[PDB]
């Protein structure tokens, strides 16, 4: 009647239990059902490719051994102490770079034990997960994350994961991301992996993520079309003011220049094109050729009155060729990355 | 009459004392009051959402298992080492990404025994809490940190968190911030946590900070209209000095720019517009207007007289035009900015 | 008289001594004398406020059950591993935000044993002591930092600090900090904490560190005032090069307003006004009024002949007025500067 | 029969097993096969010239006294717990500037016992290993990182290391780099250390790592060639635009010597010439070349008409010699530095 | 015969060693041999004034409680788990920030025991040593680091460190640092540390760091003896282009601060006076005094023929003075700055 003789009764010596023992011994596997919740959700960054995470894990597994018929309470919520004298199953996660317990106060670990054996428990995690971003379409991507859990030392005869039927991924109210919107939609896939030690098992869950596009409008883009249209304002000045038009066009060269170094400030260094480089090199070339157009008048106008008619002529064609080539670049450019966007993430 | 024999006699084989049974099993739920005491309070982050506080957290509760007759005193500050050898609550924060108990010398954790078995335990803890920050109004924006303390293993019919009804959280005297001003007043709530393993107690408690503006106005506001100021001076230079006024224009839109980049050096990428962009954008048309206007003076001035003396009016009437419309919008942007910030806290 | 049975038998089952009882129980307080040797002093950071130091902290007390008289010699050094095997002050910390031991090769834990029982323990720590800087002056302040002994467990009815009555703080000779000079005299002081847990006692020691001022003269003060002087060279240019003058003017005013930002740029973000903070500002008030006064100049010299003339006045005018008034405004401020100076440190 | 009495009778008091004895005590040396899996390969940093990978290390050794007879199944896959009541090799990494184990729920240390007594013995490790990095040829280089394993504390008259016949070192599906690709050769070497202490087993295996040119194409070949060529653009202008001329020489110039100064900003401070630091020096020296022939055309063409035909004489060669002669460069530059990639790795 | 009881027969409670006892207790000394092994060197950084080593520390004494007559083998090198059962001497790094053991797979923690008691004890450590950097000289300084070992609970009287009498420090072979060259010479001296609480052993090797001035030629001094020359064009340009000659002394001048701030980047803010300052103070002294030259000719120019002569006779002058002046400065300074580097290290 007593709790603390059952404590004990239940595993010990006098029980004969045996922590280092899989509760179906030379039998069928043991199924372990999984489900997460996740806490918190953040820390993504393109450079190291990973993101930071805070997880409650739940296993659920039945033990024979461990069924009791004295109390009358189905369910014992015990102590969170006597998790080394019971068997559990050696979960770890395959894609962790680095990961923590949490020891504030009383440790953070929940048993359960069931009248039938069942044992559910409950452990705090904080996981720092790699994940292999796809950097083309970089402003306007989509990333998906993957957690994967899998047993070490047994194999598939011996330990088995599966997730639970219903709501295995849940998210805590109001979580938000700065920088990313998560999709309801989570992917459930069964890895599995093949070493030369053996099969082992493997959970996955997948997450996605996209891309908030409006901080990228108000740093990168807005400001280069603001210099794209500063350099034509050129076109409106006077041919004479050598000075005033080349100085002009420098200036906007080389500040398309900065901006384009500064585009990739806080990304890792990937050796393909993305689209905010494609925009850079777009405006980078729409500059460039603003100045060429007035070397091309300085010159042309010198030549002696044709020549100063030609000159003026390419300058009034300019006027209206700049905007309306760049206008249907934009048509062009946006078009097709919403177009490439409608792609299944899947 | 010895203490060494007592000690051992209050909790111990011979008492028959359990750690691991709360103090009424199989009762009314143990009733734990809890008080804090913030010793200091800094590092607020907005690009990682948090900040770090350092306090000493007090517990108290009856475990009637505890009650002695037989020292005269009241109350016995006993050693802080057992307490490995006595019960206590499963608290743990829910919003802490980081946690860290400290053992320079001999650990502090306080526990204090009373005659009826009440359990005073006080332990210094260093934290990082994450604080999702609204950035709307950024330099004039006023954020909530909050703090919740939660049972990880005992649902509400064991296990009930309360704050003390007088004092619960007091703040070391001379506590400043070196960013923001912590209102005087603090917000005690009740959550209450209801997860698939059941429902668990939990007690939040709300600071409110408001930054100070003075270090804005120093590195982003006054810079900004200095340049703005700086293009208006190209109102007064002669109209045949084209390279001058245009290199005005230049510098001025180009610097504008670079300002705009930096007022968000240290935030988050947000995709949602602050104040301080709002200030920057219109700043920027500002300077972008007064090159577009030297653009038509120059282009008007040159269509041979008329030609001449509406290009004059135009530099006249701007000269006055721009100062007035900068002060109109200066009234607006700083009254709806200074109306919205009386907006209540809660 | 062998050593392994004497160690044992002055603290021991044998010998009935407690460790969890403080040496005086029920009687007169524990009176520990503490002092302080610093081996290493550095990491003086403004943006987080603090600074780290290495230190032997050596607490000297009695203890009655420890005294004896077998041994001929009065003092014993016995091995530092029994350190657990007899009672300690618990001391801590109150303004640490990290503190650690050292355990390289053997944990450095010195304990030496009187024959009356005075215990001497010297323990190695590294400690980051956080310390609320005062920048008003920035670059011509002092500050002073303190460091506070308290005990965490005990009221001052069982526990008393008391610093040493001759030497209580030492330095390593030759050390140099490469930011600041650290006064000879230290301040010793009587802390003595009041919670709602009752009252505790401690002790606090103040170090003075002085700022040099070399690293600020070459970073920030002689840019300036080079980039005034560069501003000055235009009254001494043609009147009619208005390119000139006015690039001039704007490289100055843009130059001043970046050096204004760098000047700030490893501070934390204070919301009052610091000298450097004056400089700046009336470095960049020079540089506009010179770019004003061409501005002037440009205007008055084409109202068309005294408007000529008096272009040529004003600049001549301007030629002696700017340096003078920069001289005056120099004297005042290096006056005040090293006059605020002369402000007693306590 | 029971598997509780098994474990224990196989290693234990009874059984007279000494973990603290190798399997061939005064005989033969034990030999370690071992292999590694890659999970992960990353964090290559030429700053600290290291870089981070995350392995499975698996280790078969045989031990006679671990040879049982009674269970029917040959290899026993058992918990991983009881590697300290067992004798294992003293591996290290020598190379390794920090290694850690992975403790996420049931610590990773899988191990397996056979019937003849081998022992498999399999470890997650994260390890952190130097490379000294060779930065000749840096945007087109191809390094080497190197892995020993060695015994710390036994000779090679008591233990010998070797690799593992077939596959010894695999490496994860799917497993790409940013910035470098990853040859599917490895070489597998003998390392063998001699101290004064005596002579020690090492294994090496060295993986090559080419870095991929797309990111540096991107960021500082492009942008200098585009330097270039707009510095060309000088030659077209009118030769009496003396501003225009010289404000692109002084453009260009200060541009390309902040483009030179910022492709080393993430490197070593390397005191040998990179090839990236040959191209940013060529293509100073054209940028300078071109101010210094417009320095050459202003001061001929005005030396009074020969003087002016001379001038244009000079302009119009130099507009067909500079893009000719940075032809010319350009051929050899790449042909060399990708002739000297044809260089065998080893 | 059997190893097992042996093992335990040497050192355990029937033999009545005792670990807390020093060899020759009430005797003289005990005398312990040091050597150190270097595997890695560097993350020399100025800023915090410390290096990062890796290192295995050797140290050999007697024990004549160890010393056996059993076994025919003079040396036994048994298992490195027993070093808690014997004596081992307490040394300290006392200049050490940081310090970290090895634990991956066994500790790194070798011990050898002689028949006549010789003990020989190997541990591999990580440290971070601070090193007080005299920077001035700072591009062609050298540096001297320190390591000292020293005894924190034993006084001379007890314990003695000794250097080797034969290759005391060993360095690995092909060990480099890319920023430094390591003297082959190595200073060991005899510290011996004086506190209040007795006298204590110390010893102490100097290691000399000579820096490499490639990358300095690289990134600081080339280029600003390219902007001299380039400051030096504005000589041979036309004295009525105003614009062009003032556009070139303020770049050469702004250019020269920008970089002088800049060469300060990765230093403490040391008080005192570097050789990279001297340079960079001499190259803005010249561009500042060409700016004012072309301020003298322009003034000297209007004052309306021997007005033009003169200003045509300042230019002809300074077009040879400047370079010349430039030359002997350079003699100079890298005369008398390769002649202090002749002073002797010690
Ligand atoms: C774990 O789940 C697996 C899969 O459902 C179970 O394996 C099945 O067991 C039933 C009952 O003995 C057999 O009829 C099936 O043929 C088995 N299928 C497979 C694929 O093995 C297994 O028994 C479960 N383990 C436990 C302990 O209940
Ligand atoms: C903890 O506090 C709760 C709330 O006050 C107590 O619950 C009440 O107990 C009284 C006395 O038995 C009852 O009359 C009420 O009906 C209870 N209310 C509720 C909502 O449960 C509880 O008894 C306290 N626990 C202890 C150990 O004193
Ligand atoms: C610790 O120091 C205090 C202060 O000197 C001691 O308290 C005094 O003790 C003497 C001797 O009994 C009394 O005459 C005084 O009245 C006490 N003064 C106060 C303010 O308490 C105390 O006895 C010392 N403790 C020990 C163990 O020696
Ligand atoms: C470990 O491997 C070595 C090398 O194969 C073995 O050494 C050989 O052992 C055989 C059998 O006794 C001898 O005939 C050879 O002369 C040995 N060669 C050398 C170079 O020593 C060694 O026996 C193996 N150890 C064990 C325990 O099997
Ligand atoms: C450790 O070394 C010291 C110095 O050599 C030894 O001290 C000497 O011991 C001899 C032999 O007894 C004496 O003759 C000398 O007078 C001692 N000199 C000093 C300065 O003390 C010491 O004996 C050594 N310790 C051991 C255990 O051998």
């Amino acid at each position: 009647m007593s709790p603390s003789d059952f404590l004990d009764k239940l595993m010990g010596r006098t029980s004969g239990y045996d922590a280092r023992i899989r509760p179906n011994f030379k039998g069928p596997p043991v199924n372990v059902t999984c489900n997460i919740f996740i806490n918190s959700f953040g820390s993504i960054a393109e450079t190291t490719m990973d993101y930071r995470v805070n997880i409650f894990l739940r296993q659920k597994w039945n033990d024979p051994r461990l069924a009791y018929s004295e109390y009358p309470d189905d369910s014992l919520d015990l102590d969170p102490s006597m998790l080394d004298s019971i068997w559990k199953p050696d979960l770890f996660f395959a894609n962790e770079k680095g990961a923590n317990f949490h020891e504030v106060t009383t440790d953070n670990k929940l048993l359960r034990i069931f009248k039938n054996g069942n044992v559910l428990y409950s452990i705090r995690l904080t996981l720092t997960l790699s994940c292999p971003m796809d950097l083309k379409n970089f402003p306007m991507d989509v990333q998906t994350c993957i957690m994967q859990l899998e047993s070490f030392g047994y194999t598939m005869n011996d330990l088995i994961f599966e997730w639970q039927d219903e709501a295995p991924v849940q998210v805590a109210e109001g979580l938000t991301l700065p920088q990313f919107l998560l999709k309801e939609e989570k992917d459930l896939r069964y890895c599995t992996k093949h070493y030369n030690t053996g099969k082992f098992t493997c959970i996955e869950v997948r997450f996605h993520l996209e891309r908030q596009m409006g901080y990228y409008l108000i740093q990168m883009y807005i400001p280069s079309l603001l210099i794209v249209i500063l350099s034509w304002v050129s076109f409106w000045i006077n041919m004479d003011a050598a000075p005033a038009r080349v100085a002009l066009g420098i200036t906007t060269v080389l500040t398309m220049t900065t901006q384009s170094s500064g585009s990739r400030a806080s990304l890792p260094k990937v050796s393909y094109v993305k689209a905010i480089d494609i925009w850079m090199a777009v405006c980078l070339l729409f500059v460039f050729s603003a100045l060429l157009e007035y070397a091309a008048v300085n010159f042309v106008s010198r030549q002696h009155k044709v020549f100063i008619d030609r000159a003026k002529k390419i300058d009034t064609i300019s006027r209206a060729c700049f905007p309306l080539a760049f206008l249907i670049f934009n048509i062009f450019y946006w078009v097709i990355y919403k177009i490439l966007r409608h792609e299944d993430i899947h």
